[PDB]
């Protein structure tokens, strides 16, 4: 059974990220080294963080942005963290492959959409998880906030009160 | 069920690819981002492209050649992506894992067969896919062409005629 | 059902790793390919190499350590290779997702736990592995030596003694 769990990725410029390396404009040769912060669909909880590199494959001059071909991971503290491999994509939507996961994740398959929101500041992703051993937990699963260029993560989350961040979120 | 699904990779050089990042002959240190043109098995279509990167292990003074650890994706415009990991050995065949795909490919397992024709230029890839929802479109599965040196796509495909090109093909 | 394998991966620094390629301490930025020496869990043969990147994704100041995304792969031969994704943390056992494999570990899925002995010179890993078409081969499931700082390949496999390695080791 298909298992729908959203998250948002958010950029704070405050983890020395994107970290570009320019060897190529983005074109192939450039490489970036990228972490994030990760919260909840519903923006209450800090989760962890995404860690893992985008590699350039090209500019496109014609939709003034660039493709990428990411390989990474999200992390949710003690629940664990699910990979991916796929595509981004500064101009447009796009699925990833999940590759796998530990944790609550072992198994874990299927793809993930990806929509962009600001660039490169506010991601939302949606996993369309199958092979879990066990139904989400309550916490991670809560109507997802719809994504729009404004919607922000709750005070305590942003803060790292308790009552915002998961057990042993990943900072 | 196993499906099989075999594709040609080639390298024109018009895609900045190969772009080698020297740190290290080819050793450790060596970082290979690619990006090569991706046709159907029976050379009709273009697909779309591969994407991702080749990580030196190693030169291999014996053999002439060099050990590869590749990340990557096989993109199929409109159909998806499938994502692999594994060996990449400039003087013999391997095999690769199948870490997941896209679109059509969601669910995507099992290994894909990697065949050296010309170097760098030609590759073979024979995917011996599992874990789809669907059996493949009959426009990817038309009988492969045997590989050797001299097998191209057709002038269509090249060309990027319509008739040559999948939907939405990967450029 | 859960097949365990449990493999030691030991740096000899005699195949120029770990290939540190410093453009951040530790810090993003920071990638650092690697390929080690791979062993049976009961150390008693040579099996292959790991073979991947490790991407800085942050120093932590805190436990003076420092936080890897790491993409490899584990050779072992004649037998196959399984991939990985996830966390490598220089002050903590991690899991990783097992994305995949080939040959005997083609449609291998689950997670493996990563222990800390020498750093960055023993790990001990334990593949919790689901998928596999068959049981695993006997040499490969001895039973595992006990993980501590002075444990070590048996003599013939550092020599690479037939009656120490696996047929074709990866080398
Ligand atoms: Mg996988």
């Amino acid at each position: 059974k298909v298992q729908e769990l959203s998250v948002y990725e958010i950029n704070d410029l405050d983890r020395h990220s994107p970290k570009i390396l320019k060897n190529a404009r983005f074109g192939l040769g450039d490489l970036v080294p990228f972490t994030n912060k990760l919260y909840t669909g519903d923006l209450k909880k800090r989760v962890g963080i995404t860690a893992g590199l985008c590699v350039v494959i090209e500019h496109v001059p014609e939709k003034n942005g660039d493709r990428f071909e990411a390989t990474y991971s999200f992390y949710f503290g003690d629940y664990g963290h699910l990979s991916v491999q796929g595509p981004y994509l500064t101009y447009e939507d796009s699925f990833l492959a999940i590759t796998g996961g530990a944790g609550i994740f072992e198994g874990a398959y299927g793809q993930v959409k990806l929509q962009q929101l600001v660039y490169p500041t506010k991601l939302f992703y949606t996993f369309y998880l199958k092979g879990l051993a066990n139904d989400l937990p309550l916490e991670l699963i809560g109507t997802p906030v719809p994504p729009s260029k404004d919607v922000e993560p709750a005070p305590e989350a942003k803060a790292l009160k308790p009552s915002g961040v998961v057990s042993n979120f990943t900072n």
